[PDB]
């Protein structure tokens, strides 16, 4: 609803950031080619999504900010800095889906499989996270929020990417050991690997952009937000086997890639010493036959309804940290980013 | 000579760079078998090259401060920014081999090649980049000259990175057009891809740290170095194919990508419109027999004769810059990275 209001102006300052990026290097004709395929990276990949984590820096800058101190040019940064956020995003997502083998990403072929893309997506993505440092400088460099704003995006980078190593290292393929796949590992790999960027970056970005820089705020802030991301890649893993792709804009991979998803953490739980060998026998392997079988034994275990009552649980419970945890700042800035999460389906 | 002495010192410092980085984030157990491959990673990718780039931030270091203020303190941080010059190196090497389908590096096979990385080598290069920005922070957060690294490490990155992508827009596989292989279109590559992080990365690093943070001290002394840069991706290419393997430390692959090498770029200036009907016909394929007849070619208009005579040329001419150029600072800075790099095989 906030969300809803400012998004139509949020999409359309891509053009700017477009622009810019693609102005400002080309008093350089001579890497003209490659500003033409920085274009083309841009809209392919920073284009489609729902842009809940821009949108949070956008939405959550005007919460914090006295509107006096909103002006054209403070919301000009605003709009940045949030698609600066959404660029973080694609530069790990591009990355992702070749290591994952993913097959869509946002209701199309993900750019490495693109004909003529191929691994060069990796250039491509390491690109993509360079213009958020572009941008900063562009349009930050004078704010006194400046280096608060380089230092959240690389820590953020370090973070997710530690998230990333943990993931893959749980999940090598042909390597099946369901006996990895536990709670605390679980619990670890989401909050490196989705918390910090999907939910502290965007929240702490405005906070800085707003003179909210104190240790202890963020801190509390915090709190709140690597709860909400750990609901949300719990969401994010049972979408990826019971969502619809019409919807999630992705093909699903967990089972196959062997990953320490929240519904084989939640299976091993209530697996019979039985259920525990099919699973052991048919996880991490291609043969949709053997997917198929696994993901029967998630219905078969109920885990559709076991995901359900954690939903519901879960939301109450980030309700009274919000509770406990969101002032000084307003109940408004987390409530609204919950509600944008609350029974998703893409 | 210079860089002989300080290699010792310099690559000893790298047990505390791996210590360093392994313990600021041990105090979260969680992410120990993470922070386990990150060692893993760096022991294998920033280690076991020349050092020249990470040596020249400490030679030009200690010649560019005063003997006074060169501290055990202030000499740490050299080192450190040194070895930050050598995991941007490792960084893009890394991904490099990927996208070149390379098979070996200092004289190892390629990370991705290793049995049980492959494309999980994306994740550890990214990981590379952001202990860059940890070290600086870990050691530099307090210096003055904090940010401008920052700042000048990233610029450096965005522009080998805008060299990439320039590299791969004019070696499309299997899309073979010897007429997008000009002197301009070199020249622009490898003055992005190359001169900038390996040349003027490190003596910039050098003078920042050393107060010298003048704008035209920095034109003046990038004058110099992008030309040190192209003549240095020349021979690059050169001993792509005529060096030896055992030499390099890698296995030469510019032929068989299609790519817009040096001697190709000489070969199409040189060639008889018969001669260029067998380039035509035998460049950017697999076929070791093809390769050969475009080596053939080469050697048969006498290239590595031209290269020979070019890297005499060229090496008078930097020498030139350096008279023109190289106050106020010490020539010795250029002359010893000058000498480092003339008539190398590896
Ligand atoms: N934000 C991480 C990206 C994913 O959620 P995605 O389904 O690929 O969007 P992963 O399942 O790999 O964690
Ligand atoms: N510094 C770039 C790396 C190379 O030189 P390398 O031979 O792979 O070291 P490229 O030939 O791809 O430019
Ligand atoms: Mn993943
Ligand atoms: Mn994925
Ligand atoms: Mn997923
Ligand atoms: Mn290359
Ligand atoms: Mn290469
Ligand atoms: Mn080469």
């Amino acid at each position: 609803d906030v969300y809803a209001q400012e998004k139509q102006d949020f999409v359309q300052h891509f053009s700017q950031i477009v622009r810019v990026l693609t102005e400002d290097e080309m008093g350089h004709p001579e890497i003209g080619d490659a500003i033409a395929r920085l274009k083309e990276v841009l809209e392919y990949n920073a284009i489609g999504g729902k842009y809940n984590r821009g949108l949070t820096v956008v939405v959550a800058f005007r919460e914090l900010v006295e509107p006096r101190k909103q002006d054209a040019d403070s919301l000009q940064r605003a709009w940045t800095v949030g698609w600066c956020v959404e660029l973080l995003q694609a530069f790990f997502l591009v990355a992702d889906d070749i290591m994952d083998s993913s097959l869509t990403r946002r209701g199309q072929i993900c750019w490495y499989q693109k004909p003529g893309v191929g691994l060069d997506a990796i250039n491509d993505a390491n690109l993509l996270e360079a213009c958020i440092y572009r941008l900063l400088k562009l349009y930050c460099r004078e704010q006194p929020y400046y280096l608060n704003l380089i230092e959240l995006f690389l820590q953020s980078s370090y973070q997710t990417e530690i998230g990333q190593t943990l993931d893959l290292l749980t999940a090598p393929q042909g390597n099946v050991d369901l006996v990895r796949f536990t709670e605390k590992r679980y619990k670890s790999i989401v909050k490196y690997k989705t918390a910090f960027y999907s939910f502290y970056l965007p929240i702490a970005a405005a906070m800085y952009m707003a003179g909210i820089d104190g240790e202890k705020e963020h801190a509390n802030a915090k709190k709140i937000l690597l709860e909400m991301g750990e609901f949300f890649q719990i969401q994010d893993d049972y979408l990826d086997l019971f969502g619809d792709p019409s919807v999630t804009g992705k093909i699903g991979t967990d089972i196959q890639d062997n990953k320490c998803s929240w519904l084989v953490v939640q299976c091993l739980q209530r697996a019979t010493p039985e259920q525990y060998q099919i699973l052991k026998e048919n996880y991490g392997q291609k043969e949709a036959e053997k997917v198929a079988r696994v993901k029967a034994l998630y219905e078969e275990l109920d885990l559709p309804a076991v995901f359900l009552q954690y939903e519901e649980d879960s939301y109450s419970h980030i309700m009274a940290l919000i509770e406990q945890y969101a002032a000084p700042l307003p109940p408004a800035v987390f409530l609204g980013l919950a509600r944008k999460i609350y029974k998703r389906r893409k």
